[PDB]
């Protein structure tokens, strides 16, 4: 990965949306936070939705509840994104069903900070 969008990025230091953002930046990744609550996180422009993301994002990492994730994954696929990574707790079989049908690459059960 080079350019990573982070759905559920947060300014709350107790939340994985913040911990992951800081970790990935520390590792030299370009990270684009996505969360309607924030206009910036760590000074970085924060996107309202995945529909606004630049088309050269390599992967979208999800750290939101599965009910939210299903909606966002639909938006991401509609916007042309094809690599969707779900942090443990963000996945569901309904998401799996939609993603297998859409024919996009996805990851369940793998920890992004471990894998990077
Ligand atoms: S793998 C080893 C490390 N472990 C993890 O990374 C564990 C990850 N999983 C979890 O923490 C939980 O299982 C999940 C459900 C993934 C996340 O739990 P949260 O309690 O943190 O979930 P929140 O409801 O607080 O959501 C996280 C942030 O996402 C924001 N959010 C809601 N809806 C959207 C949409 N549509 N788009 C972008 N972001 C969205 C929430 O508002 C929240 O951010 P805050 O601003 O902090 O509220």
């Amino acid at each position: 990965f080079r350019k990573i969008a982070l759905v559920g990025a947060s300014k709350n230091p107790a939340k994985y949306g913040n911990i992951i953002l800081k970790d990935l930046l520390s590792k030299g990744f370009e990270v684009l936070p996505v969360n309607p609550n924030y206009d910036e996180i760590e000074g970085l422009k924060c996107y309202r939705s995945v529909r606004e993301l630049p088309k050269d994002v390599d992967v979208i990492v999800f750290v939101v509840p599965p009910k939210v994730g299903l909606q966002v994954a639909k938006e991401a696929v509609e916007a042309g994104f094809k690599k969707l990574w779900f942090q443990p707790g963000a996945e569901s079989e309904e998401i799996r069903r939609f993603l297998e049908k859409a024919g996009v690459e996805y990851s369940f059960g793998r920890c992004i900070m471990v894998e990077t």
